[PDB]
């Protein structure tokens, strides 16, 4: 269409600009054949992982689903994880949520959107699991809180997969991370759950939930 | 692993530069609340979609899995599609493959990599479906061709989903595209399958396979 | 292997011992072509459902998975449910668990069994959801308790699917049930959740959970 | 609906004429703590597997889905398979289809039935793969030919899982079976694909398809 044509046009301009600029981008990219980080983010993709981290092209192995989830039985995401860990031997997996997430808003919404609702039912279970902390919070602020709690809960799901547990068990070096960034400042903020073993997973997980449960008198 | 640290050092340096330097990047980003294109790419993510298309930040709804697949029964991908079509009202779903795809290479290698092998079995089925064509090539050239055929097949699976078919049924405007770019120059290349209805899906899909089978 | 040769023998025997009688089992089946109940049970399949309900053959539509679960995002079971509801128009969906369940035991066990642990992590999430309650119970009981709670939580999951909500919402006749029979008794024990609409689902689930939270003598 | 009562009734009686009868059953059934067979059948479930095999109560580990499928990426069925193999040590996995199958008919009809159609696309793919054969066949015969072909294709899929390949690889005993019974007579019939290793799967699978490709006068 109009938009598709425009897109091919931008692509051509860019691609050839590189051609002329004798740009070494693609060659650089070719130097970093194997990625070192598995980035699991949201399909909203407000601020690209490349921009947030300014890493060298090819360093990131990416997976994106609605609301950056790691569901216990999702073959898709688990496939990406097992491949990044057992094959590419990646040592850092990073789950990253973001504020003003459509996935979060849709989950909290009472409208029944169809197939996607089922996928969002996992976020709702997370919402109620922390219903007290959240309810004890002002509406306008809950979204950002569920978004932050979501990340901690997903890092916790990743760390419990048979895949990740076996990696640690057999002495492989692997650390899980969980961050969130505000779509307005672009700053990555650690949510607290950071594991390098099942032990650190449990502790950092309890610790993060405990920290998030300590509310200021601003609600 | 000073990596994570160095990683946060990069983010701070970047977001800091933006603030003090007064960058309306987040201001503009905030303008485009609803995306207009669903991009289904590969987890290898060699050349970011944002770059390949040089689009305005926020315009793309993105899904990435190993080898840019649209498996008939994948709840993950189908959910992204249903939400994007039925909820965000996106009108263009773009499946994009890429040369030198590790996913495609793993599907071809005969080694048990574990869980991921089951995910790649779908690729191996596509390989057999086009075995006559692919059998004429060397392992090397076979990989480049399977990459292109894979994209065509995925577009074909996407257009066969009940989600996309019902969108066309009630008259919603929706087009499917399947492309591939070489990791060496970044030029996006149409593979031939472009649909706006079920009938056009069948026609272009057949024509595309017919065209791809000529050496 | 004799097991397969033997097994095939039984079949021939059964089948022939039917053909000679000019029996009508293969007729009293082609009449009940369309089922009226969707049975969702465990892969353990201790006491068969065709025997627990003594229903005429062909009346059940069945799906079995480890520990009878209805996971929000499981395409397999949601497909069975959707096809049951929207295409077969069946009106009753039963989620029947059973006592002394490997699934439940495996979920509670600390051992890492491989792939299946991931599927069981849903049971373990349920387990912690009711951590306090279950904690108070007596070990030899905890297992059987979770079995019961699990079924409750499964009906609630089923009731929360878009497939069932849209059914009700469009005025289609459909009820959800959740029981737990015992391998010894064989008596189907209703658990409390019996949604017929989303309002029901909420109340019954709410109560069923309240009822199970009231511990008796035995359980410490 | 009194159907639940009328049904709940049959249970109190049947289960009664076992207590007030000291009928072993629950006594014996309990003796078979572990099953030796994994049965993968269609949710239709015309003739139960308990009456088809006439095995001993509790011997079967069962999984049923629409049209008895083993989809490469189905977490549900792969979990049942893996558990039965790596944990229950079952050495026999049987896939059983049946004539006049709803899943097969629905898969062959153009009618978009909703979510289920996505599940059945895997069958339509099998249909296209054997399009020439099935085409040469006769209309009122296609359904049954695809039903047999389907069982063959599923055993193949099952033999190709990493779970099974690995079981074989480490020297575990395991055979795959693919049969189909006619709802009109309950006669179990081997479709030809029987495997005890990756090598027998291949030959057995190729032979079985070759045989089915042979069409008798009555299309
Ligand atoms: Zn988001
Ligand atoms: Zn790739
Ligand atoms: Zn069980
Ligand atoms: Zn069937």
């Amino acid at each position: 269409m109009d938009k598709i044509k425009q897109l091919f046009a931008n692509n051509y301009s860019w691609a050839q600009r590189m051609k002329e600029e004798n740009s070494t981008y693609f060659k650089e990219l070719a130097d970093h054949q194997t990625p070192h980080y598995l980035w699991i983010g949201c399909s909203d993709s407000r601020v690209p992982a490349e921009k947030l981290t300014n890493l060298e092209p090819g360093e990131l192995f990416v997976h994106r689903n609605v609301a950056n989830q790691v569901i216990h039985t999702d073959f898709n995401c688990l496939s990406v994880v097992q491949y990044a860990v057992d094959v590419l031997k990646i040592e850092h997996i990073i789950i990253c949520g973001h504020t003003n997430c459509g996935g979060i808003h849709a989950a909290m919404a009472d409208k029944d959107l169809g197939l996607i609702n089922n996928w969002l039912l996992h976020i709702r279970d997370i919402w109620f699991k922390h219903g007290h902390l959240l309810g004890k919070l002002s509406p306008e602020k809950r979204a950002d809180m569920l978004t932050k709690i979501n990340v901690a809960e997903q890092v916790y799901n990743l760390g419990r997969t048979s895949i990740v547990k076996s990696a640690w068990e057999r002495g492989q070096k692997l650390s899980l991370h969980g961050w969130v960034y505000d779509v307005n400042d672009g700053f990555l903020v650690d949510q607290g759950v950071m594991a390098t073993s099942r032990e650190t997973l449990e502790i950092s997980y309890r610790n993060a939930i405990a920290r998030l449960s300590i509310l200021d008198e601003e609600n």
